[PDB]
C-alpha cells in the first residue's frame, strides 16, 4: 500500500498537531456555542403571540345625524375588535346600537307621539274652533277620550322608568361624562366645574384628553372672500343647531312658574271641578302632580349646560395663510387649536386644504410603512391618528359645504366609516428577522477555525517543508486531500452540534435536523476549499492569520447589500452572487425561514420546491454550495502551478497534456567535497542529481545512478540534507525517524532497531520524548542530518550541513559523518575549506558553469601548489639570511620580511632531490646562533589552489545634512510604488466613501408636505355591492362612483354589459355546490394556528370565500369587482392572505392590493313612519304660534325639518385599509366628489368642478425641528468616525519604516560614531510633516470633490484646512514608541489600528450622554462641561468633537438664518476653535518625551575579574576570539560594552562608569552589534557616503569620498543597485573602514561576518589589515577555520569564566600542539606494508586517518618524532616502500583546537 500509507501518514501528522494543543481544540469549538446560546436567549424572551380574529365597529362620520356621531365617537372609543361580525357589516343593517337607552327612547317617542292615538287626540282638539277660550260638554268628551286613551300609550315602561331610575340617583362617583355613557350606549367658568369633576376616573380624563380640542378649540379659515363666507355659513350650521338644546330652558323658564302656580288654588278650582267629575285614568289624572314638572325641569336642568360649554363662535376668518399659521401658533399655546381650512387657487374647482398640529395629524411624507407588521393596524390612539384628532370630521364637514354650494340642490347622504376584518394571525418578530441574523451569527461563529486552517496550510509551506515532502515521492493529490480530510474535521463536527442548538432551543422548530445538518454540511465543504484558495496567494504565517478572518468576513458583506435592495434585484443577479460562499448561504437561509412562516419547516418532501416564487429551494441551495466548492478549489491547482511562490519553478499555461555524468564520476566508497561556487554551477548539479526539475541548463545529460527518467526506482535509495533543518516542531524524537521511515519504504517491523541505531549514533538516546521545540539549536541540525541516512541510503547527497553550529556540535556532525561513509557515498557541497581539507578526499571544483578540476587534494597541490615554505618563530639583517636560505638551492626567496618572523617560498623540487636532511641537519646546526628559537614547516594552502585555479576560468554647517536623511528618504518613498502609496490614497478613499454614505438618509423636520388625498397607490382592486335598488337617486351616485374610478361612461353598445366574471375552476365548482350554500351562506373554512403548527396567515382552500366576483378593469389599472349581494365579511377575511403574497418575500413596503371601498343602500329597515310626527307637529302647530320664530316656534321648524327628513337618507359605508396609511381620507374624499356630480343637472359626467383636499401639517417648534433632528443626527457622527479613522490610520503605515530600522544601523552607526542623535530624532518627525503636507491637502479636496460636505463659502473651512494641515503635526509623537519600545516586527499594526478605533469609539460615545431620558442635578451639562476639559491630554480625540459641534453649528447657522434673522457666524470663536488651538499647539511636550526616551537612550582596557577570567586586553593590539557563545559568553562581552544589565558584583567600560560620567560613557565607547547590522532596503555606496558625509563637508567631500570608495572598491561594477546577496555586510565593513578617516578611538566591535564566498573575502582580510596597519586595534570574530588563520593574535576562551589556556597562535602552536602531519599516498596493497615500515622507523607514532592509501599521521615534537629526519629518510628508504607523492605539514590547528572542543 502506497497511497493508503502515505495518507495514512500524512493525516496522523495533523492529528497530532492537532492532540497538542488542546486551547486551540477547546476554544474553536466552545466559540459557536458562545454565539448561539445568545440566540437561545433573544429567542425565550421575545415569545410568539398568536391573536384572533378582528371584526370591528363603525365611525359614523356628521353627514349621518349627531346622536350616531356622538355615540360612535364616545363609545366605541377603543376598537374592541370583537370575533365575530358585528351588526353593522351585514348587509342593510347599518348602527349597531339599538339597544341603548337614546335609541329606544327615540324610537318610542316616534312610535307612540306619532302613532294613532294622536291622530284622535287633534281629532279632539279639531273641535276648539268655537268662541269658549283662546289658550262644551261634547269637545271636553272627545278630549277626554283621545287624552285618556294616550295616557296608557305614555306608559310606556320599558324606557321612561329606567330614565326616571337614571336621572333620580345619588351622585356617588359617577363622572359626569360617565353619567352619558351608560344611556349613549349599554354593553370658561362652567366648563371647569366639570374639568375639576372628571378628574375621578381615568376613563373619564383619557375621553376628555382627546375631546377637548373639538369642544374647547377655534377653527380658521385663511382668504376670506365672498365665496368663502357663503361657503362656512354652512359648516357653521352644524355647530347652530347644537344651541337648541339651551333655548327650550328658555321656553320651560317662562312656561313653570305658571304651571306651578296653579297650586292649592286651581287645584281645587281651576281643575277639580273640570276632570274629577267622571276610572283609572281620572285618577290618573290627580296622581300625576308632584313629580310631573319637577322632574321634567331636573332633565332640562342637565339639558342646555352642555350647550354652555361649546363656544358659541368657532369660525375666524384670517387674511391669508402666512396669518394663519402666526395666529394658529399664537392660539395652539393658550391649548385652545382645533384645525385650519386653506382655501386656495387662483373657477368651479376648490382646492381645501386642512392644516392641523403635528401630534394630532398623521405625518406626510409616507404613504405606507417600511417593515411590514402583521397586524390589522388598528390601536385607537397610535395609528387611528385621523379619528381622535379630528381630520375626517372636519373633512366632511367642509366637503359636505363645498358639495352644497358648488351645486345647489341639499344632498343627503350620510358617511359611515369602516374597517376591514382581518385574519387570524401570529407576530413573531424573531423569525421575521432571521434571515438576516442566521448567516451573520455563522460568519462570525466560524471565523475562527477559517483562520487555524490558513494558518496551517500556510506555516507548511513558510517553513520550506512542503518542498521536502515532494521531494521525497509524494504526490500533490495525496498533499492536497490530507488537508481536506483534516481540516474538515472541528468544521463538521461544530455544525452537528449546533443542529442540537437550532431545534432543540427552539430557534428552528417544526424543522427537521436531517435536512438542517446536511445543508450546514455542504457550506462546511465550501469554506475549507476556500481557506485553501485564500492560502494560495501568500507566503508567511502570520500574516494570513490575520487576513484569512479579514476576507472571510469581506465575502458576507455582498449579501448584506443584498438583501437590502432585493426587490430590484434579478434573479440572474442572484444566481451570479451566489458566487460566493457566505452569500449562498444567506439566499439559502432566507428560504429556510420563509418555510418556517408556513407550518412546516424543512423537512424530506419539500426540498425541492420553491416557497414563494423568486426564491431558492434548498436543492438549488446546496447545488450551488457544492459547484461553488468545484470552481473555487480548481483554481488551487491552477494557481499555485502558475505562482508557486519564490522559492520554486512554475509553470505557464497548464493543459493536462503532459553519481556519474558527462563531466564527473563519484565513486563507491569515498566522500567527495564539492566547492565549486554558489552561482550558475552548483546549486543546479545538487538539483538536477536530487530531480526536482529535468536537465537542459547547461551543464550534463548523463543519466546518473540507474536512469534519472526512472527516478523511483532510485527514490528509495538516496535521501538528501537540505539547508533547512528538515524538521516538525510539535512531533517528538522519536516520531521523527518513525514518520521519516514509515514515508521511505521500511515495512513496520523493520523500522524498529532503525529508532535504536539512529538514536545511538547522534547522542540523543535519553531525550527521545521531547518535542524538537525543545531543543538545542544545533542538536536539531545533528538530528535533521540524521534522517538523511535512514532506510539504508547509498547514494547521499548532502548540503552545507554545518551551517551555523555550535563547533562542538559541528565536530560530532563530521565524527557522524566520518563513521557513516564505509559502505556509502557522500556529495557534501560546503563554502568552508576547513571541512573539504579535513574530511575530504577526491575534490571537485566547478567554475563558470563548467568543471573545473577534481582528483585528490595532494594530486592537486602536486600538479598546482607553489611549493614547501619555512616560517622561523622566536634587525639582527636580511642579505644574511637571503644567502643562508639560498645556500643549498638559489632558487628559494624569502616574501615577507618582518621584525617577528620571516616566511619563505621554497620549491617543492628541491626536497624532491632528497635534500630535505641537508637542509635541517645543518639549520639544526645553525638555529643555535641565529638569535631564533625555532623553525616550521608549511605547504601551500588549499585556498590558495582554489583561487588560483578559479582565475583561470573566470551657523550653517550643521543644517545641510537634513538632507543625507532626506534622499535616504525620498528614495525610500520614491522606489516604493510596489509596498506603498496605501498611505495617501486609503485615507481619501475612506472620506471620499463617508460623505457618498451621507446621502441616502433624508434630514428632518420636512414633515409638511402637500398631499393630495385621492387615491394615489396606483393599480389597486376595490370593490363595490349595491344594497336596494328601489330608488332611481341612488342609482346615479353608484353610476357616478365608477366614473370616479375610471370606468367609461356605458356606450349604447353592450349597454348592460361592463363586468364579466373570470373563468371559475372546475374543483372549486364541484366543492361549492355540494355543501349548499348561497352568498349569504358561510363559505368553507380555514386553518387556524393549531397547538404546535403556527403560522402567520390561515391556510385558504381555494374554494374560500366563493367564486370570483364580477370584476372589470379601467384603463387607470383599477380592478373594480360587482359585489352585490354577497357576504362581505366573509369574502373580505378568506381572501386577504392570498392578495398580499407577494410582499411576504421581502416584507419591505408592502404592496397590499386592496384599499378600499364602497357599499350603498338606503335607511335602516325597522320601524317605519317617518312622515306621521312631521303630520302631528303639522297639525299641533295651530292654536300656538305666539312669536312667529321668536326663540319659540323655531323649535317648531326644526322638529317638522327633524321628523320631515328622516326617512330619505342614503348611506354609504366605506371600507378602508389602515395599513395604508391615508386610506380613510381619500375614500372619503372620492365618496364627497362623487356625490357632488350626481346633483348636477346636465349629466352626472360634468367636468367643470370637483372637490380637492390636502394635508399640509402645521409649521414645527424649536423643540419640533431639534429633538428630530438630533434624533437624525447619527450617519454624520458614522462620517466623523470614518475621518477619525482615515485620518488616523496613514501615521500607522509611517511608523513601519521606524518599526525595522528601530537600532539596526543607524541608531548604533549613524548616530554612536559620531554621536549626533540631535538632527536625526526630530529630522523623522520633519520628514513625517514634510510628507504628511500633501497628504493631507489631497484629504482635504476630497470634501471638495463631492457636494456633500464643503459647500463654498467663508462660513465653511476657513478653519477645517488648517485643522486638516495640524492633525499630523500634533499625532506624531504619540504613536512612534511600537518601534523603539517593545520591538515587534510587523505584526503591532493589527494593535494600532485597534488602538486608534478605540480612540475613535471613546470620541463616539463622548458626545452620545443622552438618549431619551435626563437626570435632576445639571448631571449631562456637567458631564459634557467635563469633556469640555477631557479634551485636554488626548489630542487624537479632542479635535474628534470639535468637528462634531462645528458641523451642528454650521446646520445651526444655516437653518437660522435661512429661516429667521441673521446671527452672528462662530467660524473662529473660543468655544470651538480657539481652545482647540491652545489644547493642540503643545505637541513639543510629547517630542521632548520621546527624544528623552533617547536621551535615556531606553524606555525609561578590558580587565574582567570573576565576573576565574585572568585576561589583560590592552588597546591598540588586535586580539582573537574563538570557543563558544550563548552560554554566557557573548552576553559578558554585551555588559562589557554596554548593551547588557549586571546585577552585583563591579563593571569596567573603558574606565567609564554609566550612572556616574554620562559623558565619558556616551563619548568614549562605540561597540558596533552582532545582529547582521543592516538596513535592508539601500542602493549601495552612496548611503555609506552620506552618512560619512553627515560630518564636516562643503557640499564636495561628497564627490572626492565618494569617487575613494569607487575606486578603492572593485565591487562596484555591478548594477548600480545591487541584488543583495552580492552587496551586504563585506561592503558594510569596508563602509566601517571609510568611517574610521576621521576616528582615533578603539574599535572593538561584533564583526558579524555575513558567510559570503572566499574572493571578496581576500580583498577584505587584506585591506582590513592595510588600512588600520597604524598600531590601533583590529577587532574580528571568527567562528569557522579560514577566518581564524587570516587575521588573529592572542585569544581568549571561556570556559564556564575560567581560563585553562593562554596564548597568541603560534605559542598555541608551540606549546599546546601535538607536532607534525605526515599525508601519504602509498597503493592499498603496499599501504600496510608501508604503515609497518613507518611503525619500523617510528615505533609509537601516533596515526589520525588511514583510509584508501590516504594516511595522515600525528608526529609529536622532541627526538626522531620532531622534523629534521623524517622527510630525508623518506626520501632514501621510503621512496621504495610503495610512495608515490607525499607532503607534510605542521599540525593544522583545528585538531590543536579539538582539545579547546574538549575543554567544555
Ligand atoms: C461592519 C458591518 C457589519 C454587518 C452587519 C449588518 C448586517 C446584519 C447585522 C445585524 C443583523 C440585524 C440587522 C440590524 C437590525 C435588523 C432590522 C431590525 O431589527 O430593525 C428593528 C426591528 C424592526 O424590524 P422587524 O423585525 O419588525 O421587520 C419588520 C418585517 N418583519 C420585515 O421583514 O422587515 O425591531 C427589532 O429589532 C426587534 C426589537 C424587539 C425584539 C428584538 C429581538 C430580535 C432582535 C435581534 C435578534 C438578534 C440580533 C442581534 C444583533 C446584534 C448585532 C448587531
Ligand atoms: C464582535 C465579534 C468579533 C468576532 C471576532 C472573532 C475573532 C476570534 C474570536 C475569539 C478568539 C478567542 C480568544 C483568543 C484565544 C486565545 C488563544 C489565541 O490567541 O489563539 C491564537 C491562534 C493560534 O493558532 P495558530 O495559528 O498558532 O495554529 C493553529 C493551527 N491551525 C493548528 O491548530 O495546528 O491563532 C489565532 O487565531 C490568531 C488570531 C486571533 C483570533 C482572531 C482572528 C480575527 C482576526 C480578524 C477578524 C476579526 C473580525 C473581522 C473584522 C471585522 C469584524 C467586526
Amino acid at each position: 500500500m502506497a497511497f493508503w500509507t502515505q495518507l495514512m501518514l500524512l493525516l496522523w501528522k495533523n492529528f497530532m498537531y492537532r492532540r497538542r494543543q488542546p486551547v486551540q481544540l477547546l476554544v474553536e469549538l466552545l466559540w459557536p456555542l458562545f454565539l448561539f446560546f445568545i440566540l437561545v436567549a433573544v429567542r425565550h424572551s421575545h415569545p410568539p403571540l398568536e391573536h384572533h380574529e378582528c371584526h370591528f365597529p363603525n365611525k359614523p362620520l356628521p353627514s349621518a345625524g349627531t346622536v350616531p356621531w356622538l355615540q360612535g365617537l364616545i363609545c366605541n372609543v377603543n376598537n374592541t375588535c370583537f370575533p365575530q361580525l358585528t351588526p353593522g357589516e351585514e348587509p342593510g343593517r347599518l348602527s349597531n346600537f339599538n339597544d341603548s337607552l337614546v335609541s329606544r327612547l327615540l324610537a318610542d317617542a316616534r312610535t307612540v307621539l306619532g302613532g294613532a292615538s294622536a291622530h284622535r287626540t287633534l281629532a279632539g282638539l279639531g273641535k276648539l274652533i268655537a268662541t269658549l277660550r283662546a289658550a262644551a260638554q261634547e269637545p271636553l268628551h272627545s278630549l277626554l277620550e283621545a287624552a285618556e286613551d294616550l295616557a296608557q300609550e305614555l306608559l310606556a315602561l320599558r324606557s321612561l322608568v329606567e330614565l326616571r331610575a337614571l336621572l333620580q340617583r345619588p351622585r356617588g362617583t359617577s363622572g359626569p361624562l360617565e353619567l352619558l355613557s351608560e344611556a349613549l350606549c349599554s354593553v370658561s367658568p362652567a366648563c371647569s366645574e366639570l374639568i375639576g369633576a372628571l378628574d375621578s376616573h381615568p376613563l373619564s380624563r383619557l375621553l376628555w384628553r382627546r375631546l377637548k380640542p373639538l369642544i374647547l378649540g377655534k377653527l380658521l379659515f385663511a382668504p376670506d372672500t365672498p365665496f368663502t363666507r357663503k361657503l362656512m355659513a354652512q359648516v357653521n350650521r352644524t355647530f347652530e343647531e347644537l344651541t337648541l338644546l339651551r333655548d327650550v330652558r328658555e321656553v320651560w323658564e317662562m312656561l313653570g312658574p305658571r304651571i306651578f302656580t296653579f297650586m292649592n288654588d286651581s287645584s281645587n278650582v281651576a281643575m277639580l271641578q273640570r276632570l274629577l267629575q267622571m276610572f283609572l285614568d281620572p285618577g290618573s289624572g290627580g296622581y300625576s302632580w308632584q313629580d310631573a314638572h319637577a322632574d321634567v325641569g331636573h332633565l332640562v336642568g342637565t339639558l342646555g349646560r352642555v350647550t354652555e360649554c361649546l363656544s358659541l363662535d368657532k369660525l375666524e376668518a384670517a387674511p391669508s395663510e402666512a396669518a394663519l399659521v402666526s395666529r394658529a401658533l399664537q392660539l395652539l399655546a393658550e391649548h385652545r387649536f382645533w384645525a385650519g381650512v386653506v382655501f386656495l387657487g387662483p373657477p368651479g374647482h376648490v382646492r381645501i386644504k386642512i392644516r392641523m398640529d403635528i401630534d394630532v395629524v398623521t405625518r406626510t411624507n409616507k404613504i405606507r410603512d417600511r417593515f411590514w407588521d402583521p397586524g390589522p393596524a388598528a390601536d385607537p390612539l397610535t395609528d387611528l391618528r385621523y379619528v381622535w384628532g379630528g381630520f375626517v370630521y372636519l373633512q366632511d364637514l367642509v366637503e359636505r359645504a363645498a358639495v352644497r354650494v358648488l351645486s345647489g340642490a341639499n344632498p343627503r347622504a350620510g358617511l359611515y366609516l369602516q374597517q376591514m376584518p382581518y385574519p387570524c394571525y401570529v407576530d413573531d418578530v424573531f423569525l421575521r428577522v432571521l434571515s438576516r441574523s442566521l448567516p451573520l451569527f455563522l460568519t462570525l461563529a466560524w471565523i475562527y477555525s477559517v483562520t487555524l486552517t490558513v494558518k496551517a496550510v500556510v506555516r507548511e509551506k513558510e517553513t520550506r517543508l512542503r518542498d521536502t515532502m515532494r521531494a521525497m515521492g509524494l504526490s500533490r493529490a495525496v498533499l492536497w486531500l490530507g488537508w481536506f480530510l483534516s481540516c474538515l474535521g472541528p468544521f463538521l463536527l461544530s455544525a452537528a452540534l449546533l443542529v442540537l442548538v437550532l431545534k432543540l432551543g427552539d430557534i428552528l422548530p417544526y424543522s427537521h435536523p436531517g435536512v438542517v445538518f446536511l445543508f450546514l454540511a455542504a457550506f462546511a465543504v465550501a469554506t475549507v476549499t476556500q481557506s485553501f484558495l485564500l492560502s494560495a496567494f501568500f507566503s508567511r504565517a502570520n500574516l494570513a492569520a490575520a487576513c484569512g478572518g479579514l476576507a472571510y468576513f469581506s465575502l458576507y458583506l455582498p449579501y448584506v447589500l443584498c438583501v437590502a435592495w432585493r426587490d430590484r434585484l434579478p434573479a440572474g443577479g442572484r444566481v451570479a452572487a451566489s458566487l460566493l460562499s457566505p452569500v449562498a448561504f444567506g439566499f439559502g437561509c432566507e428560504s429556510l425561514a420563509l418555510l418556517e412562516e408556513q407550518g412546516e419547516g424543512a423537512q424530506w418532501h419539500n426540498v425541492g420546491t420553491r416557497p414563494t416564487a423568486d426564491v431558492f429551494s434548498l436543492a438549488q441551495v446546496s447545488g450551488l454550495l457544492l459547484l461553488d466548492a468545484a470552481l473555487y478549489g480548481l483554481a488551487t491547482w491552477y494557481l499555485e502551478a502558475v505562482c508557486p511562490g519564490q522559492y520554486g519553478i512554475p509553470e505557464p499555461w497548464n493543459f493536462p497534456f503532459r553519481l556519474r555524468g558527462l563531466s564527473l564520476d563519484f565513486y563507491q566508497g569515498h566522500i567527495t567535497a564539492f566547492l565549486g561556487h554558489n552561482g550558475a554551477g552548483k546549486t543546479t548539479t545538487l538539483s538536477i542529481l536530487s530531480g526536482l526539475f529535468p536537465p537542459s541548463g547547461g551543464s550534463a545529460f548523463i543519466l546518473g545512478h540507474d536512469v534519472r527518467s526512472s527516478m523511483a526506482a532510485i527514490r528509495p535509495h538516496l535521501g538528501v540534507c537540505p539547508q533547512y533543518n528538515v524538521l516538525f516542531d510539535m512531533l517528538t524524537v522519536d516520531e521523527h525517524v518513525w514518520f521519516y521511515g514509515r514515508l521511505k519504504g521500511l515495512s513496520a517491523a523493520v523500522v524498529g532497531p532503525e529508532q535504536d541505531r539512529l538514536l545511538q549514533d547522534v547522542g540523543l538516546v535519553s531525550k527521545q520524548s521531547v518535542q524538537t521545540r525543545h531543543l538545542s539549536g544545533g542538536m536539531q541540525r545533528k538530528l535533521s542530518v540524521a534522517i538523511a541516512f535512514v532506510g539504508g541510503s547509498q547514494v547521499v547527497i548532502l548540503d552545507e550541513p554545518t551551517a551555523g553550529v555550535d563547533p562542538a556540535s559541528r565536530r560530532g556532525i563530521w565524527e557522524l559523518l566520518l563513521k557513516y561513509r564505509e559502505g556509502r557515498t557522500l556529495i557534501l557541497s560546503t563554502h568552508h575549506l576547513d571541512e573539504a581539507e579535513l574530511l575530504g578526499d577526491r575534490v571537485a571544483v566547478v567554475a563558470g558553469g563548467r568543471l573545473c578540476c577534481c582528483g585528490s587534494p595532494l594530486f592537486l597541490r602536486r600538479h598546482l601548489g607553489s611549493g614547501y615554505y619555512l616560517t622561523l618563530v622566536k634587525r639582527v639583517g636580511t642579505p644574511q639570511l637571503l644567502a643562508l636560505v639560498q645556500h643549498w638551492v638559489p632558487g628559494a626567496r624569502l616574501v615577507e620580511e618582518l621584525p617577528h618572523e620571516l616566511v619563505l617560498v621554497l620549491p617543492y623540487t628541491g626536497a624532491h632531490d632528497g635534500s630535505f636532511a641537508t637542509l635541517f641537519r645543518e639549520l639544526d646546526t645553525r638555529l643555535a646562533e641565529l638569535r631564533l628559537t625555532g623553525y616550521g614547516i608549511s605547504d601551500t594552502s588549499l585556498e590558495e589552489i582554489f583561487l588560483k585555479v578559479v582565475e583561470e576560468c573566470a551657523w550653517a554647517l550643521t543644517r545641510q545634512q537634513l538632507q543625507a536623511l532626506l534622499l535616504k528618504r525620498f528614495l525610500l518613498a520614491r522606489r516604493s510604488r510596489r509596498g506603498l502609496f496605501a498611505q495617501i490614497v486609503l485615507p481619501a478613499l475612506f472620506v471620499g466613501l463617508a460623505l457618498v454614505f451621507s446621502l441616502i438618509v433624508p434630514p428632518f423636520g420636512h414633515y409638511p408636505a402637500l398631499r393630495l388625498s385621492p387615491t394615489m397607490y396606483g393599480a389597486q382592486v376595490s370593490f363595490f355591492s349595491e344594497d336596494a335598488p328601489g330608488d332611481p337617486g341612488r342609482a346615479r351616485l353608484l353610476e357616478a362612483l365608477l366614473q370616479e374610478a375610471g370606468l367609461e361612461e356605458p356606450p349604447v353598445q353592450h349597454s348592460s354589459h361592463r363586468f364579466s366574471a373570470p373563468e371559475v375552476p372546475a374543483e372549486v365548482a364541484k366543492v361549492l355546490a355540494s355543501g349548499n350554500w348561497t352568498p349569504e351562506s358561510p363559505s368553507p373554512a380555514c386553518q387556524c394556528s393549531r397547538p404546535g403548527a403556527r403560522r402567520l396567515l390561515p391556510d385558504c382552500p381555494a374554494a374560500a370565500g366563493g367564486p370570483p366576483p364580477p370584476q372589470a378593469v379601467t384603463g387607470s389599472g383599477e380592478v373594480v369587482q360587482n359585489l352585490t349581494g354577497r357576504n362581505l365579511s366573509d369574502f373580505l377575511v378568506k381572501t386577504y392572505p392570498r392578495l398580499v403574497r407577494q410582499g411576504l418575500k421581502t416584507k419591505k413596503w408592502v404592496n397590499e392590493v386592496r384599499y378600499g371601498g364602497f357599499s350603498l343602500g338606503g335607511r335602516d329597515p325597522g320601524l317605519p313612519s317617518g312622515q306621521e310626527l312631521g303630520r302631528s307637529v303639522e297639525e299641533l302647530w295651530a292654536l300656538l304660534s305666539p312669536l312667529p320664530g321668536g326663540a319659540l316656534d323655531r323649535v317648531l321648524k326644526n322638529l317638522t325639518a327633524w321628523a320631515h327628513s328622516l326617512d330619505a337618507q342614503d348611506s354609504l359605508k366605506i371600507w378602508f385599509n389602515n395599513k395604508g396609511w391615508h386610506s380613510m381620507v381619500a375614500f372619503v374624499n372620492r365618496a364627497s366628489n362623487a356625490i357632488l356630480r350626481a346633483h348636477l343637472p346636465p349629466g352626472p359626467a360634468r367636468h367643470a368642478h370637483s372637490i380637492t383636499t390636502l394635508n399640509h401639517p402645521l409649521n414645527l417648534t424649536k423643540e419640533q425641528l431639534s429633538e428630530g433632528a438630533l434624533m437624525a443626527s447619527s450617519v454624520d457622527v458614522l462620517v466623523s468616525i470614518c475621518v477619525v479613522f482615515a485620518m488616523s490610520f496613514v501615521p500607522a503605515s509611517f511608523t513601519l519604516v521606524l518599526i525595522e530600522e528601530r537600532v539596526t544601523r543607524a541608531k548604533h552607526l549613524q548616530l554612536m560614531g559620531g554621536l549626533s542623535p540631535t538632527l536625526y530624532w526630530l529630522g523623522n518627525f520633519l520628514w513625517d510633516m514634510c510628507n504628511y503636507l500633501v497628504p493631507a491637502c489631497i484629504v482635504v479636496l476630497i470634501f471638495l470633490a463631492f457636494q456633500q460636505r464643503a459647500y463654498v463659502a467663508p462660513a465653511n473651512l476657513p478653519a477645517l484646512l488648517l485643522l486638516l494641515l495640524l492633525y499630523g503635526w500634533s499625532i506624531t509623537p504619540l504613536m512612534y514608541p511600537a518601534s523603539f519600545f517593545f520591538s515587534v516586527p510587523s505584526t503591532a499594526y493589527v494593535v494600532l489600528t485597534c488602538i486608534n478605533l478605540f480612540i475613535g469609539i471613546n470620541g463616539s460615545m463622548a458626545t452620545f450622554v443622552l438618549e431619551l431620558f435626563s437626570d435632576q442635578k445639571l448631571q449631562e451639562v456637567s458631564r459634557i462641561l467635563k469633556q469640555v476639559f477631557l479634551i485636554f491630554p488626548h489630542f487624537c480625540l479632542g479635535r474628534g468633537l470639535i468637528d462634531m459641534v462645528r458641523n451642528q453649528a454650521m446646520a445651526d447657522a444655516f437653518e437660522r438664518l435661512g429661516d429667521r434673522q441673521f446671527q452672528s457666524p462662530l467660524r473662529w470663536e473660543v468655544v470651538g476653535k480657539n481652545l482647540l488651538a491652545m489644547v493642540i499647539q503643545g505637541p513639543l511636550f510629547l517630542l521632548f518625551t520621546l527624544l528623552l526616551q533617547h536621551r535615556s537612550q531606553l524606555l525609561p582596557v578590558l580587565v574582567l575579574r570573576n565576573l576565574r577570567l585572568c585576561l589583560g586586553i590592552p588597546p591598540g593590539e588586535c586580539f582573537g576570539l574563538l570557543g563558544v557563545n550563548g552560554a554566557g559568553k557573548t552576553s559578558t562581552f554585551r555588559m562589557v560594552t554596554g548593551d547588557t544589565l549586571a546585577s552585583r558584583g563591579e563593571a569596567v567600560l573603558a574606565g567609564h562608569s554609566v550612572a556616574r560620567e554620562p559623558s565619558a560613557a556616551h563619548l568614549s565607547m562605540g561597540y558596533c552589534p552582532q545582529s547582521d547590522a543592516i538596513f535592508e532596503l539601500l542602493t549601495g555606496r552612496e548611503h555609506l557616503e552620506l552618512l560619512a558625509r553627515l560630518r564636516g563637508v562643503p557640499e564636495a567631500q561628497v564627490a572626492q569620498t565618494a569617487g575613494s570608495g569607487l575606486a578603492r572598491l572593485g565591487l562596484s561594477w555591478y548594477a548600480d543597485r545591487p541584488a543583495g546577496t552580492y552587496s551586504g555586510g563585506n561592503k558594510r565593513k569596508l563602509a566601517t573602514a571609510l568611517a574610521l578617516v576621521g576616528d582615533p578611538a578603539v574599535v572593538f566591535l561584533d564583526e558579524p561576518t555575513t558567510g559570503m564566498d572566499p574572493s571578496a573575502r581576500r580583498f577584505l582580510w587584506n585591506s582590513l589589515l592595510a588600512v588600520v596597519r597604524e598600531g590601533r586595534s583590529v577587532m574580528l570574530t571568527s567562528h569557522s577555520m579560514e577566518e581564524c588563520e587570516a587575521l588573529c593574535s592572542r585569544l581568549a576562551i571561556m570556559v564556564n569564566g575560567r581560563f585553562r589556556c593562554l596564548g597568541s597562535p603560534q605559542h598555541l602552536k608551540g606549546r599546546f600542539a601535538a607536532g607534525h602531519t605526515l599525508t601519504l599516498r602509498v597503493p592499498a596493497a603496499r599501504s600496510q606494508p608501508a604503515a609497518a615500515f613507518v611503525a619500523a622507523e617510528f615505533p609509537g607514532a601516533e596515526l589520525r586517518e588511514a583510509h584508501g592509501g590516504r594516511l595522515r599521521f600525528q608526529l609529536p615534537p622532541g627526538g626522531r618524532c620532531a622534523l629534521a629526519r623524517v622527510f630525508g629518510e623518506l626520501a632514501v628508504h621510503g621512496a621504495e616502500h610503495g610512495v608515490e607523492d607525499f607532503s607534510v605539514s605542521q599540525t593544522m590547528l583545528e585538531e590543536v583546537f579539538l582539545y579547546f572542543s574538549k575543554d567544555q
